[PDB]
C-alpha cells in the first residue's frame, strides 16, 4: 500500500507535467 | 518538420517507457 501510493505521488506530477505542457497515472492510481 | 520530428524522437521513448512500465506520442507523430 506504501509503495503504490509513493509510485501514485511521484507519477501524479507526471501526468500533470504531460497534461500541462501543451503544444502511467491511470495504472498506478487505480491500484493505490 | 525538424521540429516536429525531433519532438516526434523525444516522445516515441516517452509513449515506449510509458506502455512498457506495467502494473503524447499521438498527436506529435501526427503533425511529424
Amino acid at each position: 500500500i506504501a509503495k503504490e501510493r509513493k509510485l501514485l505521488q511521484n507519477k501524479r506530477l507526471d501526468l500533470d507535467a504531460a497534461k500541462t505542457r501543451l503544444k502511467e497515472f491511470d495504472r498506478q492510481a487505480e491500484i493505490t
